[PDB]
């Protein structure tokens, strides 16, 4: 049996769905700890810039878990993502321990830019800029990349890097009754928000999991920008960004949620 997560309900990919709209033929990048083998992932390709890892299978769980939020198959087991048929690559930019550099962050995002990527998935980030990480998401985003970032797990009013830089699209993190997750960093640069709470997906091992965080968030976003693109194969990562969130659920301040609450099915309509 499959079932549906709270939070992708949440954001109406089921009504994409039914219009047909599941992300077929975009290429999206999963930037994170790797992705695994598992039942409910199709993944199509990758590569791995962590020395001493040169496989892009998923030595923590966070990289299978945010994949499965965005593309987790729609089929009769597991769950169900927000676009379940984008096209999924396994970019491995943080080790097994959850954590990489700025340069293989940076080498994955120009592995996005040079491989065709549509959007890029960035489940990560730090308090402090980096001009080698800013180089990479300005040359992604050239490279027609939507590069989408998770704002931050500190609770702070401000936003991590590199969700703050402006070619980011920043995500940060609501909960079940639509107000910010007390962590979910906020402010200057924040685009819009997606449920981060309880957050079911798939995980190695063959299975099912939780977790709380930006980090699941970020994938609704780059799910349903799956979902625009598909609709719209012409639009640019601008285009994408700014139609998701001029359909975005207003929550309240442009402070606290930017425009608010992704919809996909507002985006698709
Ligand atoms: S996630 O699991 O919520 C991990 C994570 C995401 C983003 C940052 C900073 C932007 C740090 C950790
Ligand atoms: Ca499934
Ligand atoms: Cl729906």
């Amino acid at each position: 049996a499959q079932s549906v997560p709270w939070g992708i309900s949440r954001v109406q990919a089921p009504a994409a769905h039914n219009r047909g709209l599941t992300g077929s033929g975009v290429k999206v990048a999963v930037l994170d700890t790797g992705i695994s083998t598992h039942p409910d992932l199709n993944i199509r390709g990758g590569a791995s810039f962590v020395p001493g890892e040169p496989s892009t299978q998923d030595g923590n769980g966070h990289g299978t878990h945010v994949a499965g939020t965005i593309a987790a198959l729609n089929n009769s087991i597991g769950v169900l993502g927000v676009a379940p048929s984008a096209e999924l690559y396994a970019v491995k930019v943080l080790g097994a321990s959850g954590s990489g550099s700025v340069s293989s962050i940076a080498q994955g995002l120009e592995w996005a830019g040079n491989n065709g990527m549509h959007v890029a998935n960035l489940s990560l980030g730090s308090p402090s800029p980096s001009a080698t990480l800013e180089q990479a998401v300005n040359s992604a985003t050239s490279r027609g990349v939507l590069v989408v970032a998770a704002s931050g797990n500190s609770g702070a009013g401000s936003i991590s890097y590199p969700a703050r830089y402006a070619n980011a699209m920043a995500v940060g993190a609501t909960d079940q009754n639509n107000n910010r997750a007390s962590f979910s960093q906020y402010g200057a640069g924040l685009d819009i928000v997606a449920p981060g709470v309880n957050v079911q997906s798939t995980y190695p091992g063959s299975t099912y999991a939780s977790l709380n965080g930006t980090s699941m968030a970020t994938p609704h976003v780059a799910g349903a920008a799956a979902l625009v693109k598909q609709k719209n194969p012409s639009w640019s990562n601008v285009q994408i960004r700014n139609h998701l969130k001029n359909t975005a659920t207003s929550l309240g301040s442009t402070n606290l949620y930017g425009s608010g609450l992704v919809n996909a099915e507002a985006a698709t309509r």
